[PDB]
């Protein structure tokens, strides 16, 4: 019993994290293999990359420099090669994920990881972390097995306090550029399917004072879900809650129906896995998965 | 800026779990240096564990009856004793990979990260907080019994928790790594419920300052309290009762922010009299208790 925000164990992703400088700039930079990536904005990136010769990049793993003995932009990320494979490198890919997607937070100053937190890519591409300065080139993953898929790598804040980045491909998440100039992160949107999640994961913990006889058309709840600021809701989403449905026996719209008693009613005083607000950061396979116990 | 629920990087503490089995029994161990410590439950059976005489039990083990598994090796027990509520196992390997460690034990407010452990592998890390009642809000499953609970203050772990056990309310109740459980709680399958649960008064406060830090201050009022007064009405809402360490311990965060400690109790009086109205603080509806006035000036 219990339900947490819970991060995938941080360990493979230790190893990797080294503190990359460049003139004034100290920022955190992933060593994987014999390549160290980081954002570019630690140096028209072109024409100061060009300016750039191996040694102005000081790279430290631990107490030991790392030697630099090439340099290439790819994106937003810059990848320094060096002169030492990482021996703690472990098995990993490079995934790109989507809005409404979890993964897990390695924030680090100076190359050493300071906490790990979990978190949601937002529907308007930002990440609601927690972060200070020296935090660049954190970054975001999630485990598969032995495998570890790096998908985030942290760039900036915005003016709200919210946060931008890119994959590890050196693409950014939503409308934003590395640079200080005029950026806002768009309206925010609930993430419906993990609202949902949630709320088959307080039945599953014997939460079921918002359960009713009622049911739903879909077209009636993407109505509701577009007047409360919740994302619509499709039918892909609906078959990914199968599981979920069949363990409790509520059906998807069924629980759509308690949603939308939820959002016009409010919670009345009470509250679910101990909050009194609707949860939108745990997904379906983040439920299925701590109400599983899924070791790495 | 921002504000989360931040549990330390779990990589010195998950190369050091392991599998115990004994018998039909698998949960998880910790391995320092060459002892692997355990929940002593594990040489029980669940019949066992209504009246177990845990003496009588070890008595009749041997040390090959304890199979310890670390990744895909098989570790030699070569000796077992048994300190309070912890079964340490003597194996033939040092960890390679043991950490600078120490072994502390908290008081009820104190947070902690928990790395979640299923047959010795880590599944998860959440942060979390030693309740006033001395258990514990976890995530855990069957078969993570052993999970441990730690800190990570600069490079030293300081392990504070071993899970043993899970109440009937939900809630988890566990030792020190010494063995001494925290709170009224034996490892039998007794009745035993956990005491009325109260909130964690200098956190919230903590908490409310990170808020101030981070720019908010809508809660905030033009009047004061005597100790006394904030203790008469918290307790009415099942608050811990606020005392002067309570009161020096927030002296940092009332200088940096400006708004003396009895100020910021007279915001929480006025909180707790009116709810939010709809608004939120640090992205929450409800107060929050389980950051520390330490865990509020590591993080912001
Ligand atoms: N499904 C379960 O059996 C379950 C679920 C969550 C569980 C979470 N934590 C622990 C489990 N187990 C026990 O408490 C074992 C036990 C029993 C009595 C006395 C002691 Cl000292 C130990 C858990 C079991
Ligand atoms: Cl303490």
């Amino acid at each position: 019993s219990g339900f947490r925000k819970m991060a995938f164990p941080s360990g493979k992703v230790e190893g990797c994290m080294v503190q990359v400088t460049c003139g004034t700039t100290t920022l955190n930079g992933l060593w994987l293999d014999d390549v160290v990536y980081c954002p570019r904005h630690v140096i028209n990136y072109e024409d100061l990359l060009i300016r750039k010769s191996n040694h102005n990049f000081l790279v430290q793993a631990g107490n030991v420099q790392l030697r630099v003995i090439g340099h290439s932009m790819q994106n937003c990320v810059l990848k320094l090669k060096v002169d030492t494979a990482n021996p703690k490198t472990p098995k990993y890919k490079f995934v790109r994920i989507q809005p409404g997607q979890t993964f897990s937070v390695l924030a680090c100053y100076n190359g050493s990881p300071s906490g790990v937190y979990q978190c949601a890519m937002r529907p308007n591409f930002t990440i609601k972390g927690s972060f200070l300065n020296g935090s660049c080139g954190s970054v975001g993953f999630n485990i598969d097995y032995d495998c570890v898929s790096f998908c985030y790598m942290h760039h900036m804040e915005l003016p709200t306090g919210v946060h931008a980045g890119t994959d590890l491909e050196g693409n950014f998440y939503g409308p934003f550029v590395d640079r200080q100039t005029a950026q806002a992160a768009g309206t925010d949107t609930t993430i419906t399917v993990n609202v949902l999640a949630w709320l088959y994961a307080a039945v599953i913990n014997g939460d079921r004072w918002f359960l009713n006889r009622f049911t739903t058309t879909l077209n009636d709840f993407n109505l509701v879900a577009m007047k409360y600021n919740y994302e619509p809701l499709t039918q892909d989403h609906v078959d990914i809650l199968g599981p979920l449905s069949a363990q409790t026996g509520i059906a998807v719209l069924d629980m759509c129906a308690s949603l939308k008693e939820l959002l016009q009613n409010g919670m009345n005083g009470r509250t679910i896995l101990g909050s009194a607000l609707l949860e939108d950061e745990f997904t379906p396979f983040d439920v299925v998965r701590q109400c599983s116990g899924v070791t790495f």
